[PDB]
């Protein structure tokens, strides 16, 4: 019958209350994995205390065939994914290892290869399955929520995973205006495509308050000089330039990028909606986040191709002659752009000033320019404010 998007098929995972978050991620795995749990859960002290690598280093090699269910397999990803970064990089000041023990990294990517994701933790793994509510019958607020696993003490992971969480929960709330957009093109329905263009802008602009939360969460001096070493892949990094031996598995040191919110499958959801071509051309951005698709899981990976199967939104608003459907198509790019420069000025207090008083991103290339281009692109995108 042909790509239409005219409702959102359970197989894309994507939850009516959270997006693409994992809802209500497990929190405990079997007993059987008891040594992983005690690893994962005491990062700060084990890394402090000089005693992480030899803990990592006593362990059995436990078999992956005790986590039979989704979440399970999830968790046991984000346990295994926080404790490689911490075996990798210590303490995070010069001493590294570049052989992770086979004991973690044959179950590490058994269970990698079985989620079609890459053995390196990814934002699926410590933003959209790293938290819990506190109280489950009390709405999913900062007050109510906390992240399963951190790296060090004073480090902000839960400020900024939860608040990366919270912005990815908003944004998600235009999700299902999607069939309603793809729904009013295909049977001509102007009005209807303008309430729902509204209502996506409307989320968008949500999302942007809850952002402002970060401040209160997160402290330039941590994240810069702390959460920054655990974020940090082997994909072009110098301190790891063959990558990673994952012994026992592969022969040879492989390469991966470190999570990143180029992962983030609604912000790149809306940019393919829009027509945004954050992923067209040959340049380093959008290379980038095409790339960072394969580090996303397998269903929202194939939620994004399937959007970009379907007719353009942009496409079809530009051909109309309609300055109130033009307008609300530019409230949603307005809404982008205003994200955007908001983030930017985020990313020059947490990253920019600390570093000056001591930049690359994800992709090894400087990472002011990557954001300046994905807000250029988005802004360029208005078909009138000038
Ligand atoms: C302490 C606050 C923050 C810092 C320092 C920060 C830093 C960065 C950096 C360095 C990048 C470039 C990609 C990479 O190198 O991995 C990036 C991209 C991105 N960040 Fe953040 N970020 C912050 C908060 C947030 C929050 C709360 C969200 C909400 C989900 C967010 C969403 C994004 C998105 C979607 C991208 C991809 C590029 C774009 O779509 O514009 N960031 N961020
Ligand atoms: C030179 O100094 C630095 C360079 C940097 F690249 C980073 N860095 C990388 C990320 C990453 O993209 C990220 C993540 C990942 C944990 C999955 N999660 C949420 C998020 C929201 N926006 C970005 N997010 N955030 N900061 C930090 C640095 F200090």
């Amino acid at each position: 019958q042909g790509p239409h998007m005219w409702t959102i098929s359970k197989e894309y995972h994507i939850d009516e209350e959270v997006g693409f978050a994992l809802p209500n991620p497990q929190e405990n795995l079997p007993d059987f994995y008891n040594d992983w749990m005690f690893i994962a859960k005491h990062l700060p002290d084990l890394i402090e205390s000089g005693q992480l690598r030899e803990r990592v280093e006593k362990l059995n090699m436990l078999s992956i065939d005790h986590l039979t269910d989704h979440k399970s397999q999830r968790l046991a990803r984000l346990v295994l994914g926080c404790i490689t970064m911490a075996y990798v990089w210590g303490k995070g000041h010069g001493d590294v290892r570049k052989v992770l023990p086979r004991n973690i990294a044959v179950p590490y990517c058994q269970l990698s290869k079985k989620l079609e994701l890459p053995p390196i933790l990814v934002y699926a793994d410590c933003v959209l399955a790293n938290w819990k509510k506190k109280d489950p019958n009390k709405p999913l607020t900062y007050e109510n929520m906390d992240v399963l696993f951190s790296f060090r003490d004073g480090d902000c992971s839960k400020g900024f995973f939860l608040v990366s969480l919270l912005v990815e929960i908003a944004a998600a709330s235009a999700i299902k205006v999607i069939p309603t957009v793809f729904k009013a093109m295909q049977m001509q329905e102007r009005d209807t495509l303008l309430k729902a263009l509204l209502e996506i802008a409307s989320c968008l602009e949500k999302a942007l308050q809850v952002f402002h939360q970060i401040h209160d969460h997160v402290n330039p001096k941590a994240f810069f000089s702390v959460l920054r070493i655990y974020l940090s892949g082997w994909k072009g990094n110098p301190q790891l330039s063959d990558g990673l031996v994952y012994e026992g598995f592969w022969e040879d040191p492989k390469e991966f990028a470190g999570g990143s919110a180029g992962q983030s499958s609604v912000f790149q959801c809306f940019d393919v909606l829009l027509g945004i071509q954050q992923t067209a051309g040959g340049g380093h951005a959008a290379q980038f986040l095409q790339d960072m698709r394969r580090y996303m899981p397998p269903a929202h990976r194939n939620f994004l191709c399937s959007l970009e199967s379907n007719p353009s939104v942009r496409e079809f608003v530009l051909s109309k002659g309609d300055a109130g459907l033009r307008e609300a198509y530019d409230a949603c790019v307005k809404a982008l752009v205003s994200l955007r420069s908001y983030h930017l000025q985020i990313v020059t207090k947490y990253i920019l000033i600390p570093a000056s008083q001591q930049a690359k991103g994800t992709g090894g290339t400087d990472l002011m320019n990557f954001l300046k281009t994905v807000r250029s692109t988005t802004e360029k995108s208005l078909l009138k404010e000038g």
